[PDB]
């Protein structure tokens, strides 16, 4: 369960959302990782799951975000694609949908999603030899 390949799916949707910039990389998600550190793997999962599903329900039809020119929309739209197919996969590996989210401190989504690959990758690597 929790050396699962769904960590595989993460990583490798990370480091795909990682090499995409948008028009709204910039807008704020909550940042569960500001926090003093107290809470389960499952909860982790479950904030970050939780955070990113506000971040693609608000900006998924954002005007600030859905672009002026083909590439821009196209890349708009893999964006959220890839937020969701995160998402999916964060709320397997959670096992719960209940986890408020307390933190005051907003980090850019590029700064959130860099920082969730680096968890995930750690995990990995605690994971295999």
């Amino acid at each position: 369960h929790k050396c699962d390949i769904t960590l595989q799916e993460i990583i490798k949707t990370l480091n795909s959302l990682t090499e995409q910039k948008t028009l709204c990389t910039e807008l704020t998600v909550t940042d569960i990782f500001a926090a003093s550190k107290n809470t389960t793997e499952k909860e982790t999962f479950c904030r970050a799951a939780t955070v990113l599903r506000q971040f693609y329900s608000h900006h998924e039809k954002d005007t600030r975000c859905l672009g002026a020119t083909a590439q821009q929309f196209h890349r708009h739209k893999q964006l959220i694609r890839d937020l969701k197919a995160l998402d999916r996969n964060l709320w397997g590996l959670a096992g719960l949908n209940s986890c408020p989210v307390k933190e005051a401190n907003q980090s850019t989504l590029e700064n959130f999603l860099e920082r969730l690959k680096t968890i995930m990758r750690e995990k990995y690597s605690k994971c295999s030899s």
